[PDB]
């Protein structure tokens, strides 16, 4: 939007959540250590009214061995949110990544996916489903009074438009999704809100597969209240038109929509990253600000169908996108960022992305001014 507008400390900037408070909550994803850092604490207090765990509420973080529950890290995020009046999202009860392998071992300690006996396969399904229910039961019995929004399952639809063929699906079929939602409703009650969370929700054939799956589950009475759109997006993709079509399509089913992991990468896919923040040209930040301007104008247009927009981080000094920021080098050792250009080697995850409206020094970016205004 504007470059006249100064690069001031975000701790002196108009509050993001208050700008959007009648449209949707504004959330940030966090690690417990950020709650012991003065600037991160002040950022959350000043700008955000919703919170989610980057990592410490994922399955392997909560029950790394059967019967060993580590709630200590998740508790710290819950305590902070309650003390500051923030909504909490739980990420996530079921996922094919960051998930302990003991879930999928049969009683003899062998991988359940290798079982060929159909009678044993059925016993493995029921055992996996029992373990799934106990994991969800224990978590929801602890947090049902504190955590309003739940990513019950994450990424269960494949990018090929089929259900994702994870061990969950190989072993139990579609019932693991039904069991997860039924268990969360049973032990959590009517007041927690249950979401199916995924990325590339705008992209066919994934989008229609997600649509059909949710429609079918709600016809069968499986409790599902909304869709989580991870929204790990780029400056130019996906188009605002396709985002709008997606949000409307699920709203038509009676589903809430939440933007659960928003970041606007500086790069394409696979990314060709700059090696450092300082090397990103100023024009990239202007392009990103214009993208954020259109994006939040669209969220506001659709505000009656969106209850929350959560960024997957606080400020540019910390983003999981850095793990994807591969730096490409030509034969002379110069950085290559042109997506089709010659190159000799790549340094995977060594570069720097810049996906938020707050810079790594906790000063506001052009993208912040683009979404704090009313134009
Ligand atoms: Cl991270
Ligand atoms: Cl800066
Ligand atoms: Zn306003
Ligand atoms: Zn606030
Ligand atoms: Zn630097
Ligand atoms: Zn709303
Ligand atoms: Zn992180
Ligand atoms: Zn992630
Ligand atoms: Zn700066
Ligand atoms: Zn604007």
């Amino acid at each position: 939007s504007y470059a006249k507008k100064p690069h001031i400390s975000a701790l002196n900037a108009p509050q993001l959540d208050q700008r959007y408070k009648n449209e949707f909550t504004i959330g940030a994803a966090v690690e417990p250590y950020q709650l012991q850092n003065e600037k991160d604490v002040q950022m959350l207090k000043r700008h955000f009214n919703s919170i989610v765990a980057e990592n410490v509420m994922k399955p392997i973080s909560i029950q790394p061995e059967e019967g060993k529950f580590n709630f200590e890290q998740a508790d710290r995020i819950v305590k902070f949110a309650k003390a500051n009046g923030m909504d909490i999202r739980f990420h996530t009860l079921v996922w094919h990544s960051q998930v302990p392998q003991w879930f999928f071992l049969d009683k003899e300690g062998k991988p359940m996916v290798n079982e060929t006996d159909p009678v044993k396969r059925e016993q493995n399904k029921q055992l996996l489903l029992k373990r799934l229910e106990t994991h969800i039961k224990t978590i929801v019995e602890r947090y049902k009074d504190d955590i309003k929004y739940w990513d019950v399952v994450n990424e269960v639809v494949g990018d090929d438009g089929k259900l994702r063929n994870s061990p969950w699906y190989q072993i139990a079929g579609i019932d693991y999704i039904k069991v997860a939602f039924q268990a969360a409703r049973k032990y959590g009650g009517d007041n927690i809100k249950l979401y199916m969370n995924d990325y590339n929700t705008e992209v066919e054939p994934k989008r229609t597969a997600l649509y059909n799956l949710v429609k079918q589950l709600k016809e069968e009475g499986v409790p599902i209240d909304g869709i989580g759109h991870q929204s790990h997006i780029q400056i130019g993709w996906p188009s605002e038109a396709e985002i709008e079509k997606t949000i409307n399509m699920f709203a038509a089913l009676g589903l809430d929509n939440q933007i659960t992991g928003l970041d606007v990468s500086m790069y394409g896919w696979p990314p060709r990253a700059y090696p450092t923040y300082d090397a990103i040209p100023k024009q990239k930040f202007l392009d990103q600000a214009a993208r954020y301007d259109r994006l939040f104008k669209l969220y506001e247009k659709l505000s009656d169908k969106i209850s929350n927009v959560t960024f997957w981080g606080i400020a540019d000094n910390h983003t999981w996108l850095d793990s994807r920021a591969d730096v490409y080098y030509d034969a002379n050792g110069n950085v290559v960022v042109d997506p089709n250009a010659p190159y000799a080697k790549v340094e995977k995850g060594k570069g720097k992305d810049a996906p938020f409206v707050f810079g790594p020094d906790y000063k506001v970016k052009p993208a912040y001014w683009a979404i704090i205004d009313h134009k």
